[PDB]
């Protein structure tokens, strides 16, 4: 295989999209907030993101061009309303597209680290995920939050949750078991996120 | 049939960003971390144009760029006012960024255009084609920039290989006049206009910084 022109046009359009945003915010809204989701292939990043903005889910397997993103205007109230405009970013897993996602790392204020329960490799990766946002992100100390997702596949899943909760535990980040087909914990562990943001905003 | 990166072009491609990361969090010693960005056609010089200006060296061997690179450059900046009352130096750190001009890595470099503040556009004085491609380039810059309007220098390089020139000084000159942006006609290999054209965009963005 190639790298097509079609692939490439998909993506300059994204960065296209990108730049048309970030220029508009320059100048309604009051903050403009931007995540990432990063993890292996397949793992269920686009999937995540489709059923928090559309609540909606395609079964069929459409790996993601590299880069992508979706955006949702929501209201946030720390524990007044503020209105929130999050940039979701959606990066590629598979490796041939690892140096542009990783190129992105560095526009993320928090991340949205996936591993599918029904896949223990993608679990065993989670720590090398780490390690390259310690390496690239913003500081060395981002704000991660940790998603096993496809929890709906019951009969599937290999991942004991025990095992998941003491990974979390030991680097001291959240961790929800979501699932993108029927909509569990997917708001919940974003807006945990976008709490982590706001507060360490807040104390800048 | 665009080649995907092998496996030893991501990891310089990677090695890059790893350095880029390092210095963007010594940021949080100087006053300004000022970025700018060469774009244009392979084997335009552009490359040996950062080269030729933070070291004051240049190789005749052609290495085409993987990608993505930067160089630094630790200067001194001082605004010219009135009448030319010049003020105080400020420290400025320079992150000199450098993209590949083949095709295949069109997308990998655009993505570096928003992390720029400032744009080196070169052509080769001895190829029409990379002077034709010059409004291209631009139309892609006003897409993808900070602003529709960014600063860029004009450089139409290699003015040391005379007797190889095909680009008449007229054409270029008429085309930064219609786009409004400076034009040098630089060397990488003799160092001719290179500060002078680095410093002239170096001075737009301390400017346009300035009124901010
Ligand atoms: N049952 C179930 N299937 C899911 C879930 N999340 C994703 N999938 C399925 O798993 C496959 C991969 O999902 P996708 O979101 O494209 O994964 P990705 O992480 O974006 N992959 P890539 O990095 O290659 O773009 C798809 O067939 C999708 O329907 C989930 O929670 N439950
Ligand atoms: N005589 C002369 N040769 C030059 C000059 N600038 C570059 N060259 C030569 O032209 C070739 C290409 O230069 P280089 O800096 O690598 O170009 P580039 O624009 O970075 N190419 P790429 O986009 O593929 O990385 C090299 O052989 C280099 O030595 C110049 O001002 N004069
Ligand atoms: C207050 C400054 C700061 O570092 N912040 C705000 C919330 C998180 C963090 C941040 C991370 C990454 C970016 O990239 C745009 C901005 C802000
Ligand atoms: C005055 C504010 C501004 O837009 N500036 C300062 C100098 C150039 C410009 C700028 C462009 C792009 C970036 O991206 C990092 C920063 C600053
Ligand atoms: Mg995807
Ligand atoms: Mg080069």
């Amino acid at each position: 295989s190639f790298l097509t022109e079609e692939e490439q046009e998909a993506i300059m359009k994204v960065l296209q999209r990108d730049a048309a945003l970030k220029r508009a915010e320059e100048e309604d809204y009051d903050y403009l907030i931007k995540f990432l989701a990063l993890g292996d292939s397949g793992v269920g990043k686009t999937s995540v993101l489709y059923q928090y903005t559309d609540g909606k889910f395609n079964s069929k397997f459409i790996t993601t061009v590299g880069i992508d993103f979706r955006e949702k205007r929501v209201v946030y109230r720390a524990s007044r309303g503020q209105r929130i405009h999050l940039q979701l970013w959606d990066t590629a897993g598979l490796e041939r597209f690892r140096s542009l996602t990783t190129a992105f790392f560095r526009d993320a204020m928090g991340f949205l680290l996936l591993f599918d329960l029904t896949n223990e490799q993608s679990f065993l990766n989670v720590r090398n995920w780490i390690s390259q946002l310690q390496m690239h992100a913003y500081s060395e100390n981002p704000d991660i939050v940790l998603c096993g997702n496809k929890s709906d596949l019951e009969d599937q899943r290999v991942v004991k949750e025990e095992e998941a909760i003491a990974l979390a535990e030991k680097y001291g980040i959240p961790y929800f078991e979501t699932s993108a087909a029927n909509g569990t914990n997917i708001s919940q562990a974003i807006e945990m996120l976008l709490d982590l943001i706001m507060k360490r905003m807040e104390r800048c």
